[PDB]
């Protein structure tokens, strides 16, 4: 017995310099229109109010690693990070995280400066989430739309769309931060469109049936080459650069040196990198995360 | 009777989230060798160091618009933005400006997320600049090397380099804020190479005939098109990014506005953008600068 998605919100802004988010959720909460269909309509939120008044990622902390039951659970204070104050907000608006109150879906905007392309993040493998992604993926003939699979693998979830009882990460790059380019702003705009059509295609009954399909599921992080005090030794290797998604084999180059050495990824099977060279992600000690591409089988949802 | 350039400064970093410049002169700060030519030695020079450690462009405001005469004249104060007190300690070093005692010469790198390519900027078009644009040019076939030339026109000049007698800026892009490329570290440190060749062969005698050659040379800015309470009402339009240098004609399209419509350039002739859609340019509302491009006679410098 299928239960519609009735609450459902679009969050933009989680990191305020990502700009196709804040400038979709602002131009929404001006003109919603745009987010309404038949059965329902999407909320536009505006995730981190000063890091996007300021142009940056976040002011104390990162807001979309701030949204644990631990922080949410925490005893307020004057001294919280604002992170953790807004992160508090967000759960008392689109939660409570892990009750019954919890909004139905949650849509967080993100752009990355990697050459990702089209890319859904989710933090767990629910059956809907991979059908909005085979959808995705039917609209847009010839347009990559990538499922990437990031369990906590423990113990508690991070994320601004974690808070909802579901949600999904729609990522684009590449983009840099503080740039908003026309070509993703109208692609994401569209995209959400899509998504929002096919949550009313399931409220309204829709059968979904079973297929398979492939996704990428995180390993784990490779971090810049660096210096006994932790500076920068090296960057991401010209021929890994903009590469996310294909295949990283055994003995091929992932750093130069600025000594001039490369090197070579010394793994014990290919993996598909992803995030490969994320401004954000050189004080979180990652030039990039590995995945393992692997075949799933996508359960039916019908009526 | 031609003086040597002897005391030569290359700064990085003036802007703390530009990488290329903020690697090389770390790197160079610790492997100078690789400055040292025949007839002097190059002093590496990170221009903004808390910017640099915080990975951002400035703190207070931005340096390289805070070496004009009256900042540096300016009577010293607790209260003094950091960048004026840095650009005080700038002057010291490779100023005083507009005396004697200044650095002969100073190269100064940036990147840019504007799809500029290799171009080369210039307050004056003095002519061992465009002799070293061309010489660039010479040692690097297929690869553009653009020469920009941006006069103050009035009154004070206001870059770092403008501290020392002479001077340019190497700029690079695109390349995001707080990203460093290979690609681009490689070329640059290998730009810089081949300035700090030139340098050395006119030090040498070589001599360098009279010779013509395009540039491009500032005709004002166009801002992104706004509301009534100045916030983005569109961007730039997807045919005019990544166009730097490429003509644009009365009648192209410019911007792509949130509601749909396109913007049309109404300027009377052809100009050639450059610097569009730069992250750091939003709140100096520019969305590009207009061009024009002019051919020019480079006087001979000869022994
Ligand atoms: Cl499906
Ligand atoms: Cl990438
Ligand atoms: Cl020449
Ligand atoms: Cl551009
Ligand atoms: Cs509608
Ligand atoms: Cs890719
Ligand atoms: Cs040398
Ligand atoms: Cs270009
Ligand atoms: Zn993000
Ligand atoms: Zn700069």
């Amino acid at each position: 017995s299928r239960e519609p998605l009735l609450r459902v919100a679009v969050t933009g802004g989680t990191h305020g310099n990502e700009m196709c988010g804040v400038y979709l959720a602002r131009y929404w909460l001006q003109n919603p229109g745009e987010l309404q269909r038949p059965s329902f309509s999407a909320m536009p939120v505006l995730a981190n109010p000063a890091a996007t008044a300021a142009c940056c990622r976040y002011l104390d902390r990162d807001l979309n690693r701030s949204c644990t039951l631990t922080f949410l659970g925490s005893t307020a204070t004057p001294d919280d990070p604002y992170e953790v104050k807004r992160a508090r907000e967000l759960n008392q608006l689109l939660g409570p995280k892990g009750t019954g109150q919890a909004f139905d879906f949650t849509l967080d905007l993100h752009n990355t400066t990697a050459n990702t392309g089209v890319c859904l993040i989710s933090e767990s493998n629910i059956s809907f989430n991979l059908h909005l992604c085979h959808y995705l993926q039917r609209q847009n003939p010839g347009m990559p739309c990538r499922l990437f699979l990031y369990e906590p693998a423990g113990t508690e979830t991070f994320s601004v769309e974690s808070i909802s009882k579901n949600g999904i990460c729609l990522e684009m790059g590449p983009q840099p931060q503080g740039v908003l380019r026309a070509d993703l702003f109208s692609r994401m705009r569209a995209l959400v469109a899509s998504i929002l059509d096919f949550i009313e295609l399931f409220n309204q009954g829709m059968d979904l049936p079973a297929f398979e399909m492939d996704i990428y599921r995180n390993l784990g992080s490779v971090d810049f080459p660096r210096t006994a005090d932790g500076d920068l030794a090296g960057t991401v290797h010209p021929q890994l650069q903009d590469h996310d998604f294909e295949p990283l084999r055994p003995g091929e180059p992932i750093f130069k040196l600025f000594s001039g050495e490369d090197v070579l990824y010394e793994g014990d099977s290919i993996v598909y990198p992803v995030f490969i060279n994320e401004a954000a992600y050189y004080e979180k000690h990652v030039a990039f995360l590995k995945s393992e591409k692997i075949r799933v089988t996508v359960p039916a949802l019908l009526r």
